[PDB]
């Protein structure tokens, strides 16, 4: 089997991407944030505290003939950005782009933090990291991909995120028309439960490539590119007037700037992030200070190849017995 679903930016900045997901019988379609940095499929629901719902579409398990309470199971998750959610668990039928999993754990939120409430466009998350990170207790549950894997034509999914435009998540096949050149594969460590890999270096604009190992995670659920302070300083030093602002919470730059590109290495291959992908616009409405899309990972504890990086590539998440990651230009 295979599946193919379009993923759409939630706003004009590509802050996140939503993908429609069919849950239950008859189908209830919710727009979920596919997150390769976590491993829970959770949704706004009829059980979510009413004051914490503001415009989201909810899953109502009592209206699904295939929903079953997973008795005694609870979940609770905290994300790197400080947001969180928790609740109980149902199993139900879940389909993405024509690919169906029966008995998928659907984690129903009883509580969500303010960031989730305030984002009316995201109805929940669909985790695509390794199932070892799943938070369901006392019986850990499998991700949608893990459940689907054996049925897939090939044990892979691909992320093809757009810049200010829709893109695609495919399951079970590699669309050879969706990228240019060849795909370069690189080793993955699953030791922390992430799609963790080592970039071979970077360049800023038309500058020389610096060969240096940068360990980090491929994370579709993180907006920006978070890299070591040395690398980030080298980038922003090429933008007149750019500075790190503790009050704003990272590097800012004059909105009048033309940003240089940023290149990262994948083995001997190179992925180029155009300068425009690094512009996250005014820090507040009307401001001439703009927020940068490359930020320091210092104090996160891990480097994160978030959407800024991933949307410059066609990315293969290869879930074979020994997982690997592939990157191609597009």
């Amino acid at each position: 089997s295979t599946g193919s679903a379009t993923t759409t930016p939630i706003d004009s900045l590509d802050d996140a991407y939503i993908t429609p997901v069919q849950i239950g019988t008859p189908a209830q379609t919710l727009n979920l944030d596919f997150d390769t940095g976590s491993s829970d499929l959770w949704v706004f629901s009829s059980e979510t505290t009413a004051s914490e719902v503001d415009g989201q579409t909810i899953y109502t398990p009592s209206k699904s003939t295939t929903a079953k309470l997973l008795s005694g199971a609870t979940w609770s998750i905290s994300y790197g950005d400080g947001s969180s959610s928790s609740g109980d668990v149902y199993t139900d039928t879940v389909s993405v782009g024509g690919l169906t999993v029966t008995g998928q754990a659907v984690e129903s939120a009883k509580k969500v933090s303010s960031s989730f409430t305030e984002d009316s466009t995201i109805d929940g998350l669909l985790g695509l990291a390794f199932s070892t990170l799943n938070t369901v207790s006392p019986t850990q549950q499998k991700t949608f991909f893990d459940n689907a894997k054996a049925s897939l034509d090939s044990p892979v999914f691909t992320a093809d995120l757009g810049y200010h435009a829709p893109g695609t998540y495919n399951f079970g096949f590699i669309d050879t028309t969706a990228y240019t050149g060849s795909i370069t594969y690189t080793a993955v460590s699953t030791k922390q439960g992430f799609w963790e890999w080592t970039s071979t270096g970077y360049a800023v604009g038309s500058g020389t490539f610096k060969s240096t190992s940068i360990d980090g995670i491929a994370d579709t659920g993180t907006t920006l590119l978070y890299l070591p302070a040395t690398v980030v300083s080298a980038y922003w030093a090429q933008v007149s007037g750019a500075k790190s602002s503790s009050s704003v919470g990272g590097y800012v730059f004059p909105c009048s700037a033309t940003l240089p590109s940023f290149t990262f290495g994948v083995g001997s291959a190179r992925i180029v992030i155009p300068g425009d992908y690094i512009d996250f616009g005014p820090i507040s409405t009307g401001s001439s200070s703009c927020f940068g899309g490359i930020q320091s990972s210092a104090g996160i504890g891990i480097n994160i190849f978030g959407d800024v990086a991933l949307k410059a590539a066609f990315v293969v998440f290869n879930g074979a017995t020994t997982p690997t990651l592939g990157f191609a230009s597009k």
